[PDB]
């Protein structure tokens, strides 16, 4: 399938070169997979989600996304226009308040929630969780992400936006999950992207158009935007049967575009997420 005039990041993930604008992908499109977006919520009524999004859990007075961040990330995973995996099921877990903040204890509870809640959902092609969040190093936060991954969920986490080594941030620094840095449309490391040996992969993160609250759209930047590209890619590849939740991060790294990014510090992987779809 071909989506013309796609957001640059979608075109990038199906291309061997920057500078194109059509996204190419297998029409299976993540059907039968599920992606949890652990964030500020999801405006599931947005026409872009086509009834495929729902809130399953909140720790606050509402499950609604009063911020926009979670809706934007969910849009990059799975919206009809802005999403990588256009037929996946999206499940929102609101661990962040409407200012975008959340206690680590709530975030941990949300990860353990997903590890159990997947047993209440129909996801025959597999389960992914996208975590566009983080703070300073915490062994307990890393352990929660490790448990979620161990339970059979492909966990993708943001590297962070500090232009620093991600070893000092959580859950970015957890070895067993997929830690995602950000790139721009010219294949440069995004100016804010964290780096370091703990990164597994880069995805599009600068000037990413996606869904927003109030039935709208906007373009924002962050490793928060790169992470759902990778989460959606994992769901898409799992639906194709090419990989599993336990092996998808390694598979994405195996099949990435290699050596094409600029300003990657010595010792950080130079790998850009790529669907290897041959139309």
């Amino acid at each position: 399938a071909a989506q013309t005039n796609a957001p640059w990041g979608l075109a990038r993930i199906s291309s061997t070169s920057p500078g194109t604008s059509t996204y190419y992908y297998d029409e299976s499109a993540g059907q039968g997979s599920c992606v949890y977006v652990i964030d500020t919520g999801i405006e599931a009524s947005h026409p872009e989600f086509e009834g495929r999004a729902q809130m399953v859990k909140t720790y606050y007075y509402s499950s609604r996304d009063g911020n926009g961040h979670g809706t934007h990330c969910a849009g990059t995973v799975g919206s009809r226009t802005y999403g990588v995996a256009k037929k996946t099921q999206l499940f929102g877990v609101k661990v962040l308040d409407d200012n975008g903040s959340g206690q680590y204890s709530t975030i941990i509870a949300g990860m353990d929630f997903v590890a159990s809640d997947k047993n209440n959902r129909n996801c025959p092609k597999g389960v992914v969780a996208s975590l566009s969040l983080g703070g300073g190093y915490s062994s307990s936060v890393n352990s929660a992400a490790a448990r979620l991954q161990s339970s059979g969920v492909m966990v993708a986490v943001a590297a962070g936006n500090n232009n620093a080594d991600a070893r000092n941030y959580s859950p970015a620094s957890e070895p067993s999950v997929c830690t995602v840095g950000a790139s721009d449309r010219y294949d440069r490391r995004s100016s804010f992207s964290n780096y370091g040996s703990v990164l597994d992969i880069f995805g599009p993160g600068t000037d990413i158009l996606s869904t927003w609250i109030g039935g709208s759209t906007r373009s924002i930047s962050g490793t928060s935007m790169a992470t759902p590209h990778v989460a959606g890619l994992a769901a898409y590849l799992m639906t194709l049967g090419k990989t599993t939740a336990a092996s998808a991060c390694r598979y994405i790294a195996d099949t990435a575009n290699k050596g094409d990014l600029s300003n990657i510090p010595f010792g950080t992987v130079n790998l850009l997420a790529y669907n290897n779809y041959q139309a």
